């Protein structure tokens, strides 16, 4: 809509006080008209039909139970917004400054949270195995992500290349979660996941098999669940990637860590620059390689310490 750019008040999923970037004309609407062509927020009203209606407020102050999803997804596609034109000097998803759409409150019960090719989407889950979904910044980011490849490598979202494609979202999920920096872990929507349960995740990054999921190359999943496995498989390229920002020994392979800064540069490198829609994961070895032969040399440590990464989860 047309207005007048102002800030409100709001809590989020978590109980926690944050500002967001409303408009006003007549009621406050969450459009954050700062950040490129905008970013908007929409009421689905339990429905399916998307993607409902642009979220309106009639005062600016955002405290009741039934706003909260609202004011994290609001914030938190901002937040993920800067994270890339900060760091990777990308002006949103299409790197043109797209509109960046969200709804909530989608469906009943709906234990999920997606992009379904033009807009994220997020449930409020059941109350039992998830709290609304937007209440987590790694999971905004995660689905954000999602449109960032989509508009790059295109990886397809089956077998490897859909691991890989569900990795990429995971990793930076992650490092927008520690960009933000309140409580950052390797972990995957542990701030939404089970709220009757402390401590566990959805996903482990640091340690993908404490939820069954595959930590090497040989232990790989090759039904056709999950269209073979793309949240399954997707361990192996995260454990990679936690090991070449933190470094560790596993299955007795030696890696030196190079930090979370150089990852991100050496995986968004990889991912605008070297996959195509059909990479698998030798040819996920490949480009982040040649990634950081790019911006640190071939006799670089950087280069060293991606190589036996992937030789520790035994891609080769
Ligand atoms: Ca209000
Ligand atoms: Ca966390
Ligand atoms: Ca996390
Ligand atoms: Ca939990
Ligand atoms: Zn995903």
């Amino acid at each position: 809509i047309t207005g007048t750019s102002t800030v409100g008040v709001g809590r989020g999923v978590l109980g926690d006080q944050k500002n967001i970037n409303t408009t006003y004309s007549t009621y406050y609407y969450l459009q954050d008209n700062t950040r490129g062509n905008g970013i908007f927020t929409y009421d689905a009203k339990y429905r399916t039909t998307l993607p409902g209606s642009l979220w309106a407020d009639a005062d600016n102050q955002f405290f009741a139970s039934y706003d909260a999803p609202a004011v994290d997804a609001h914030y938190y596609a901002g937040v993920t917004y800067d994270y890339y034109k900060n760091v990777h000097n990308r002006l949103s998803y299409d790197g043109n400054n797209a509109a960046i759409r969200s709804s909530v409150h989608y469906s009943q019960g709906y234990n999920n949270a997606f992009w379904n090719g033009s807009q994220m989407v997020y449930g409020d889950g059941d109350g039992q195995t998830f709290i609304p979904l937007s209440g987590g910044i790694d999971v905004v980011a995660h689905e954000l992500t999602h449109a960032v490849t989509d508009y790059t490598a295109g990886l397809i979202y089956q077998n490897e290349s859909g691991a890989i494609n569900e990795a990429i979202s995971d990793i930076f999920g992650t490092l927008v979660e520690f960009y933000a920096n309140k409580n950052p872990d390797w972990e995957i929507g542990e701030d939404v996941y089970t709220p009757g349960i402390s401590g566990d995740s959805l996903r482990s990054m640091s340690d993908p098999a404490k939820y069954g999921d595959p930590d090497h190359y040989s232990k790989r999943y090759t039904g056709t669940q999950d269209n073979g496995g793309v949240h399954i498989n997707s361990g192996i390229i995260n454990k990679a990637a936690y090991l070449i920002s933190q470094g560790g020994t596993h299955y007795g392979v030696s890696v030196v860590g190079i930090g979370r800064d150089k990852l991100g540069k050496i995986f968004y490198r990889a991912l605008t620059q070297y996959l195509t829609p059909t990479s698998n994961f030798s040819q996920l070895r490949a480009a982040a390689v040649q990634s950081a032969t790019d911006l640190y040399g071939s006799t670089s440590q950087e280069v060293a310490s991606v190589k036996q990464a992937f030789d520790a989860v035994g891609v080769k």
